[PDB]
């Protein structure tokens, strides 16, 4: 039916003489060029719907100013959902994301996958150990024979990171930067119409009367961009919960398993190495047998901080890790 770019422009307008008012139907919203799309709370829209007496004026526009603050910094922590505490709810009804209708909820049973309107290619091929296995096949042991088959492990282990977390950056916080993108647009187009509204009405009222108090629109715009400023820091901090912790639950995961499963059958292959070729140490090979054990037994820890020098990015995977 709806597409992101369309409720992003069902809350657009063109500058007239009506008075333009928010609705909470989208479908009324794009119909006519006078209602205009919100996802601020069916109270708010009564409020600046409601024509207004010129005394009762700038005590409205206080309300307001608070009401749009209220909706804007809107912020749940509900922490049933792993690797992400805050949450905003107004995103999906303002972008269509959770209505692809409780959000929240949605989060909470589907992650952060719910984000992407793209899913990206998450499968880990198997990873084979004949290079490997062709590598030591008629070697004569030695330590450095071991010590190049345990950093071409390594190695292995860094190649698959590095394609994951570029799949990430490529497909994954590309889409949700957009959302990044786009809610600024939305916030910035209801303080636009929240200002239309408004200055609407003050243009109805009698010079002597309007003479008495100045509106000062300026002063007007400029505490709706603060408001905004501080709905997209929550905003950002919510999208890079989300950005890593799809790919720390959801992409990670993959390429480990893979991993761990290259490590068992190379190890089951240098160990086989070594015994067939225990007499070139005149039977006693205990310590490259320890070796390669440790070595394969433990994971390669993965850092996020290879591959990004992102400073929200890096303290929310700090946060992963413990």
């Amino acid at each position: 039916k709806y597409t992101m770019f369309h409720y992003l422009r069902a809350q657009e307008f063109e500058h007239g003489k009506s008075r333009i008012a928010l609705t909470n139907s989208v479908n009324e919203a794009l119909l006519n060029p006078s209602r205009v799309y919100t996802f601020f709370s069916s109270d708010y829209v009564k409020k600046v719907n409601k024509a207004t007496e010129a005394a009762m004026f700038l005590g409205w526009v206080e309300q307001l100013v608070y009401d749009f603050t209220d909706e804007t910094s809107e912020v749940s922590t509900t922490d049933k959902i792993a690797d992400i505490t805050i949450i905003i709810p107004y995103i999906g009804p303002a972008l269509n994301i959770g209505n692809m209708d409780d959000f929240v909820g949605a989060l909470i049973e589907s992650g952060a996958v719910i984000l992407l309107e793209f899913i990206p290619e998450i499968a880990i091929p198997v990873l084979g150990t004949f290079a490997l296995v062709s590598y030591i096949a008629n070697k004569v042991l030695t330590v450095q024979t071991i010590d190049n088959a345990l950093s071409k492990r390594n190695e292995k282990w860094d190649e698959v990171y590095k394609y994951i977390v570029t799949n990430w950056l490529a497909k994954v916080n590309t889409q949700i930067d957009l959302i990044r993108k786009k809610m600024k647009e939305a916030l910035e187009n209801q303080a636009e119409a929240t200002k239309a509204i408004i200055n609407y009405q003050y243009n109805q009222y009698t010079e002597e009367e309007k003479n008495n108090i100045n509106f000062n629109i300026d002063d007007l715009s400029s505490k709706l961009n603060e408001s905004i400023n501080k709905a997209m820091i929550n905003i950002n901090k919510f999208l890079n919960q989300c950005s890593v912790s799809y790919l720390m639950n959801s992409m990670i995961p993959y390429g480990v398993k893979r991993l761990e499963d290259f490590d068992a059958s190379l190890k089951d292959a240098l160990l086989k190495y070594i015994y067939d070729n225990r007499g070139t140490l005149i039977g006693q090979v205990d310590r490259l047998k320890d070796k390669v054990n440790n070595t394969l037994s433990t994971d390669i820890p993965f850092q996020l901080s290879k591959y990004v020098d992102n400073q929200r990015l890096l303290s929310t995977f700090t946060e992963y890790i413990k």
